[PDB]
């Protein structure tokens, strides 16, 4: 009833906007009639290869919390709407890691899986990221942010070595199955980068490492009323995500005191700004390490400079800019970037990527 | 008409809330009747010494953009509602600088001047801060943020030496005068701190300095419908205000490249994070310098820790916490503080301090 009404309204808005950008404004009338006939016949509609390719690109362009939006039009869209089995999903996810990694020269990619038909999912990915470390809790072992997913993987038969860097398996549920299935990640497929410093030799004693590619796999892509609940995407890392958050937060790896110890500074006084000096050296180390291994990474100053060119190009194209200031500012030296000194409209424009409820927890 | 209605409604709300906090809940009825008779007779009402003292304190407690709110109840309120002449205002402002500075052991203070009667001001302060540096523009000399006020002071007969650190004069307008008057600041009254580093001797070559006390003098204090347009206040500096903003911003003193030069690092690559390393050393230098001279200052980690205790105490007292995340987070290492990892309600609660239009410009 109301579901078929919402679907048609978002479709009219998308096709018109999409074809206007692609230079196919005359093809709107004939396509919208075919879509109306399809919604009445089946209860949904299927996007063309050109439609979802541009829809996923527009969705990136509309992502308020993303600083890397300058490269929106270079997104490599992999169409996997043909998947039917758990083996097909596994091979598609393995392929995504391989092609996106590209021996270090990271290609911004997205794999599109079959969308929701009548509100029910065809493929449901449980992983936050395709490549992520496990977390356990005695004392804290691994990534605390991965605790609930690790406990869910363990309830399914998976068991990790209990090191600080255990790779979580791929865990997803197919339509018709009550519970999900899991597959361990081949070590050859996952590129990891050991963290070293360019001047301080003792930094390697910390035995820190991180994976090369952030592949968010739990977000819903919405394109013209069609909900793609399973559509993993990736860009490359901004150094601060690893050195100022993943390895620095008290609720994550909490390495600042240990970093301060190896760089030869005291942790006695807040006034010595040891945390700040530790953050600078850890972040310098992350950028050096990824570069030395030939794995794509960007520092926060270059990323902000790239985002400035995006703001300029959006104005030149006539589109309104939307952004979330609280997320666009880097967690290290935000006032040294232009982002800090201006405001952004936090309006949600469709197509976009959205948060969806976690099946575990 | 509507002005006498707004005044009575804010007065009822304030007196009830104020006396409930002071343990004088029975005295509300008798005081509110006297206020009703006063609004009908004159068109306004006069606060008691206890009323505005607590009103200025509550106003600090409600300041969303302030991280130093833990010390709200220790505010030293100076009542100068007795001022009539320009000499009286000058002596009150000189007294404020002296008593607030307190030979370096800064006392959080506020001087209350006569409020607006029928929408018109009795005393109008033009200075953003009582102690502030001039700005001119060839090339950039001084503080760019002070350009318009400097040009307004010059149009009145004032002339500075054109150094990077010229002290602006006190500039204010009395009721009945079309234009403001100015008074040069006595050098003995203004404490300035030369910036040096604890380990790097070459830092003094930059010849950087800053004043000791930030006395905001252009904000309106609103207490129970009564608008105190002239009520200068001060706390002490948080190091980041000087080292990460005043001396670091591109639109302010823009010293990062020069700091990078004296600390021996290259400004070639964004990936070396020279800006971040420069910020850490400049900020370490600011904290050391103020401490060495015996001038009160707080680092961002200690200030955030103090603000956490404020959040706890507000909950313990039963009051709702209001805050502006965009301003509460320090511009250096925000993710190393608790402020970054939580949300705040940005609702405006009265009594408060507000922005008012600049008479110049
Ligand atoms: C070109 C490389 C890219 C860079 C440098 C970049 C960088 C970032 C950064 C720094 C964040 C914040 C991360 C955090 O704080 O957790 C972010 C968020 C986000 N990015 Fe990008 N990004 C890139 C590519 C992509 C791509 C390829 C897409 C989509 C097709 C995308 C979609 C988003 C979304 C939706 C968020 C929000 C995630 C959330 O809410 O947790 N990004 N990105
Ligand atoms: C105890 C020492 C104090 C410290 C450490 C402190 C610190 C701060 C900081 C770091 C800011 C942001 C400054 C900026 O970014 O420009 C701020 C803003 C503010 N503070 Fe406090 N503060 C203190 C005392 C006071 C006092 C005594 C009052 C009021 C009676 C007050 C009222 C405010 C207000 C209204 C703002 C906003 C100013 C604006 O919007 O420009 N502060 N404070
Ligand atoms: N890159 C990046 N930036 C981040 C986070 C991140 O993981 N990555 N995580 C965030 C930590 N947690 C929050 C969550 C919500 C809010 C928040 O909501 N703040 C304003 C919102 C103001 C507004 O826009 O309306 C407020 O109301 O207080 C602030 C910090 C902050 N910024
Ligand atoms: N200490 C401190 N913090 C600051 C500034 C400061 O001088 N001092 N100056 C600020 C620089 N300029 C702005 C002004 C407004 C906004 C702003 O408005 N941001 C959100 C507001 C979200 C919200 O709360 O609704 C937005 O809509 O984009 C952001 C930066 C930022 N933070
Ligand atoms: N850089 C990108 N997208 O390309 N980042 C996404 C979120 C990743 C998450 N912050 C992490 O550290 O794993
Ligand atoms: N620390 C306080 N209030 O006590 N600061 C107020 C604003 C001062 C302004 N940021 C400056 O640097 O001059």
């Amino acid at each position: 009833g109301s579901h078929m009404e919402i679907l048609w309204n978002e479709a009219k808005a998308f096709i018109a906007e999409c074809y206007q950008e692609l230079g196919k404004e005359e093809e709107v009338k004939d396509r919208l009639d075919s879509i109306k006939s399809e919604i009445d016949r089946t209860g949904s509609y299927v996007h063309t290869k050109e439609e979802l390719e541009h829809g996923a690109k527009m969705a990136w362009r509309n992502s308020n919390r993303c600083i890397g939006r300058l490269f929106w039009n270079s997104l490599n869209v992999i169409d996997r709407r043909d998947v039917r089995t758990k083996e097909d999903v596994r091979d598609a996810l393995f392929h995504h890691i391989e092609t996106a990694t590209n021996n270090g020269k990271i290609r911004p990619s997205i794999t599109i899986f079959p969308p929701e038909e009548k509100g029910e999912k065809q493929v449901e990915i449980w992983n936050h990221q395709l490549i992520r470390y496990a977390g356990y809790e005695g004392e804290r072992i691994g990534d605390p942010a991965s605790r609930s997913l690790t406990a869910a993987c363990e309830q399914l038969g998976w068991r990790g070595e209990r090191t600080d860097f255990d790779l979580l398996p791929l865990i997803f549920r197919m339509r018709g199955d009550e519970q999900p299935v899991w597959y361990e990640l081949p070590r050859s497929l996952v590129i990891e980068v050991p963290i070293t410093h360019p001047d301080i030799e003792a930094f390697s004693d910390l035995e820190l490492k991180w994976y090369g590619v952030p592949i968010i796999s739990d977000m819903k892509l919405e394109v013209g009323g069609i909900h793609y609940n399973a559509a993993p995407f990736n860009g490359w890392y901004m150094g601060t995500e690893i050195g100022a958050r993943n390895l620095a937060d008290e609720k994550r790896y909490d390495k600042l005191k240990k970093v301060a110890s190896v760089i030869g500074i005291s942790t006695n006084y807040n006034t010595d700004l040891w945390k700040d000096q530790a953050l600078v050296e850890l972040n310098k180390a992350v950028l050096y390490s990824y570069k030395k291994q030939g794995v794509s990474i960007v520092d926060h100053h270059t990323a902000a400079s790239q985002f400035k060119r995006f703001e300029e190009q959006e104005e030149e194209a006539g589109r309104k800019l939307t952004g979330d200031w609280t997320w666009l500012i880097p967690p290290i030296s935000p006032a040294a970037t232009h982002i800090f000194h201006r405001s952004y409209d936090n309006s949600i424009v469709k197509p976009n990527y959205f948060y969806q409820d976690k099946p575990y927890e």
